[PDB]
DNA sequence: ATTATGACGCT
């Protein structure tokens, strides 16, 4: 009972823009805008592989990964922005360039994980208190929340359900107590509100976001509605939703971890989970994995949001699928040297602009027929910013794997280089 | 022949 505690401590958001690669085509050529279309990478075989799709193309069919001309048959209108194209390879830095503006954004309201290009953890804790005071008492006007949803109301025109769960939800809450959890997520909901808005008015691009109190649930609110929205999870509304969510919606449950859950347990939706003890849960998942399932199926998740705004390590890879597989000595390295050669342009601007350097370099490799992603990952020293030098050492640290007796056997289907540990500078 | 990344756990 008074002991139970509920994970109730944290506001914590997950924001997430709207098919990002596609906005961001879409912000450059205003052609694309308000139209079905999506993201490519490479055009020779079938097209291009889509990695990114409008909401208006999505309402075809039409889905990442893929094929171009696969997409062209659902939606013969559909309009494709490609992937620049440098050295060869597909070069993401106009996404990268754009994913900075949003963080920066963000970080003026709180301190934001950066989960990946396009999506962010914020920690709402502390900005919540500190409104909770400005406000000194005064309730919250349905005015300040024109884009959230309030998952689970109402109960007992989509805009008009929106506006009448938010009521009941307004209706319900005990503005004078400082320390409800309730008023606290919707405290985070205002402000979350106002960072989207300042990511529109700054970027012009548009997202989803999710406020709970942890970043799991942050997650699967965001999206639940979407896009363009904002949907707010509260420690109540839990049983409910997961009474009928899939185990795979969960973060991290999506895989094999999910699949052997639903298998062993003989279940389906997350709140079944609630019927095992802790310990049953350890036994078949392991104590890492047991512990945070008893918590998470009660909307408990500990896991902090951490203070990281720039990823941790700085990669480039090429797959080289089919009858493309590279299979002399001359193709490896050469393009090892185009690898290498971006590696060292994002590895400079990044020197630059975040004081820090890599010393660490990882090589990565498939071969052609092995059933693993990796064949093999090496590391070596990484000291200076230099291609040349970059390209030869990750020669000289996969060399080995060559079976020939200027021939490469078996031909690599997928070349990695990606810098690691990083120092201030 | 979804491809390009990137976080994180296990050992
Ligand atoms: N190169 C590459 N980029 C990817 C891949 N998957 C996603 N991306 C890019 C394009 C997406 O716009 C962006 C973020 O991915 P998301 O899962 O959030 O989807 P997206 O933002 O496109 O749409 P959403 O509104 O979030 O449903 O990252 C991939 O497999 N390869
Ligand atoms: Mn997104
Ligand atoms: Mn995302």
């Amino acid at each position: 009972g008074p002991h139970m505690a509920t994970g109730q401590d944290r506001v914590v958001a997950l924001v997430d823009m709207d098919c990002f690669f596609v906005q961001v085509e879409q912000r450059q050529n205003p052609h694309l805008r308000n139209k079905p279309c999506a993201v490519v990478q490479y055009k020779s075989w079938k097209g291009g592989g889509i990695i990114a799709v409008s909401y208006e193309a999505r309402a075809f069919g039409v889905t990442r990964s893929m094929w171009a001309d696969d997409a062209k048959k659902l939606c013969p209108d559909l309009l494709l922005a490609q992937v620049r194209e440098s050295r060869g390879k597909a070069n993401l830095t106009k996404y990268r360039e754009a994913s900075v503006e949003v963080m920066e954004i963000m970080s003026r309201f709180a301190v934001i994980e950066r989960a990946s290009i396009d999506e962010a953890y914020v920690d709402l804790t502390s900005a919540v208190q500190e409104r909770l005071q400005k406000l000194q008492g005064q309730p919250i006007s349905a005015d300040l929340l024109p884009s959230t949803y309030i998952e689970g109301l109402p109960q007992g025109q989509k805009e008009g359900m929106r506006k009448q769960g938010l009521f009941q939800w307004l209706d319900s809450l005990q503005i004078d107590n400082l320390t409800s959890p309730d008023l606290q997520l919707t405290v985070g909901a205002v402000i979350v509100e106002e960072m989207r808005a300042a990511i529109e008015r700054e970027t012009g691009f548009q997202c989803s976001a999710g406020i709970s109190h942890n970043k799991v649930l942050a997650k699967l609110a965001c999206g639940l509605n979407k896009p363009n929205r904002q949907t707010l999870v509260s420690h109540g509304s839990v049983p409910q939703l997961f009474s009928q969510m899939p185990i795979r919606k969960i973060r991290s449950l999506g895989g094999k971890l999910g699949a052997s859950v639903i298998e062993i347990l003989g279940i389906e939706y997350m709140g079944e989970l609630t019927q095992f003890t802790e310990s049953q849960l350890q036994s078949h998942f392991g104590e890492k994995n047991g512990s945070w399932l008893y918590a998470m199926c009660r909307g408990i998740e500990h896991d902090p949001v951490k203070p990281r705004q720039l990823p941790k390590t700085i990669g480039c890879s090429k797959n080289f699928p089919g009858k493309t597989a590279l299979a002399t000595r001359e193709q490896v390295q050469w393009w090892l040297l185009q690898l290498a050669q971006e590696l060292e342009e994002r590895l400079t601007k990044d020197r630059n602009d975040n004081d820090r350097v890599a010393t660490q370099l990882v090589v990565s490799i498939r071969v052609q027929g092995d059933k693993r992603l990796s064949s093999l990952r090496r590391c070596c020293a990484l000291t200076r910013y230099d291609a040349h030098k970059m390209s030869h050492d990750a020669f000289t640290v996969i060399k080995n794997c060559n079976t020939s007796g200027t021939e490469w056997s078996p031909p690599l289907t997928m070349l990695f280089l990606c810098a690691t540990k990083f120092s201030a500078s």
